[PDB]
């Protein structure tokens, strides 16, 4: 049996760092003979802005809104917004996510955390209680692959944008973990614009070195002492 | 002379505890005479994606598309798109910007983080010459309003959700510190939904009645060891 991977792509230029990344692991994990499977963001212009238009069906209580239980109620129902639900499918097929995005104010673009508040629903990604280590999306694995601005010296826990471990929190335990991923060492590819030609293609190189042998890794202890080392 | 007041309002129910802390916000400051202007993003359908049609005429490079270079070049050449920079004068004139929020995966909805990447663009919001304590939006206070679904107890350092002041990160130092506004403790009105009327209303109550003395706090240390260390 094979794996099936998911590539949530967040990226407006094709020609980008962060396009090839993905072309990368599109090459890579296709000649692996994997499943894959890419959801180009931009390019399907993603609605990011979490509303009603989420829900087909009656709102349970349609005097006063609440995003959280209206789409949960939907997902039961199976009422929600078809964007949603196509992408949920990928998810629930997959064995692995990867999300090849650039570093924007420290977390993952707009367009992006719409994916992730849209479609990680509850009810579908998790249950209260049904999270963290007993999240609905459980045995699946998680892998951030982030291009940044900033250069590595300047993720260091002395540096002026503090350890990258830092921001990382939100998304691989506050989202990832909590919904029952197991995440992979995220991938940081950083500052590419200020890399010179050789540094880029050894960037890229090695994500898909890496790739080769992505089935064979372990995750990452997701605990606060992991990110903050205490 | 007097003081001008934005506040950046993220939510899709008027009836909601959001939506109530948002009105008392407006109440008191208007109260206490100030200048007060409010960006109901929901109500504006405000675009969360940071896509080419945010700059107007042509592009310092069609061929290859990079958004912190065209928005950089298009702010200086005034040819960014009307909804930006409306948000950019009333930031520019205010004195205070209150984010006004419901926690969305350890972050801000992505209808907010849309206003954060395009609105806070390079040669407004910071430029390679000033960031972090030389931002070009230095002097500004700001202040980050927002409501969680756990509870206070969930987000200690020992709990399932780890210290609340571990998530704030990314916004309080990788955003607003990194455009050189002075952050002012945030405001967190943990669990509402679980809460009591009585509960409730003291957290809507603390909150008048903190901005009460607001114009008198002094901006919190933003620094890796108030996040995480003790
Ligand atoms: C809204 C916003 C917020 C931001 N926030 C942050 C932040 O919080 N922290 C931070 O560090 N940075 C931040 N930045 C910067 C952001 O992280 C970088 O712009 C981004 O990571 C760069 O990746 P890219 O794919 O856009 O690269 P590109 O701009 O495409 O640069 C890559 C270069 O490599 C070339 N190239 C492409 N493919 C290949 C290939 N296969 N081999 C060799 N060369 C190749 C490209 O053509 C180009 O010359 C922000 C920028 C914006 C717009
Ligand atoms: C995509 C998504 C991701 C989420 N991620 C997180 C996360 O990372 N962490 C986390 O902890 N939670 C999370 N949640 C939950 C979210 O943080 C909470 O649902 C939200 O903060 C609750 O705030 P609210 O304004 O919607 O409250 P409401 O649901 O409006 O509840 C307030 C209650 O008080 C009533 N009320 C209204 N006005 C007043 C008033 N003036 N005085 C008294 N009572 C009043 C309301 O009608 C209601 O009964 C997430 C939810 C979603 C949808
Ligand atoms: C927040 C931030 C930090 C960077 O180091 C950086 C470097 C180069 C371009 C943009 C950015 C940016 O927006
Ligand atoms: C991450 C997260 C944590 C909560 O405590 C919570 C509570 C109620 C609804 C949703 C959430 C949520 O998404
Ligand atoms: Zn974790
Ligand atoms: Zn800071």
């Amino acid at each position: 049996a094979g794996k099936k991977v998911l590539i949530v792509y967040a990226h407006q230029e094709p020609k980008s760092f962060n396009g090839s990344l993905k072309n990368v692991a599109v090459d890579e994990l296709s000649r692996q003979g994997c499943t894959v499977t890419v959801s180009d963001l931009y390019a399907m212009n993603f609605e990011p802005r979490a509303t009603d238009k989420d829900i087909t069906g009656t709102l349970s209580n349609p005097e006063v809104f609440n995003y959280g239980v209206e789409t949960h109620e939907a997902y039961k129902q199976r009422s929600l917004a078809s964007d949603i639900t196509d992408e949920q499918k990928k998810v629930r097929e997959a064995d692995l996510v990867i999300f090849q995005f650039p570093l924007y104010w420290f977390s993952v673009p707009a367009i992006l955390k719409g994916w992730m508040d849209r479609v990680l629903c509850q009810g579908f990604a998790f249950d209260i209680p049904g999270f963290y280590d007993s999240g609905l999306l459980q045995g699946k694995l998680a892998l951030l692959s982030v291009t940044t601005g900033g250069t590595a010296e300047m993720y260091t826990k002395t540096g002026v944008n503090g350890d990258s471990r830092y921001f990382l929190w939100p998304l691989q335990h506050g989202t990832l973990h909590f919904c029952g991923f197991k995440v992979l060492a995220p991938q940081i590819s950083f500052a590419p614009e200020i890399a010179s030609e050789e540094e880029r293609k050894g960037m890229v190189a090695a994500w898909s070195q890496r790739l080769q042998t992505i089935w064979k890794e372990e995750p990452i202890p997701c605990t606060a002492h992991w990110h903050f080392g205490q």
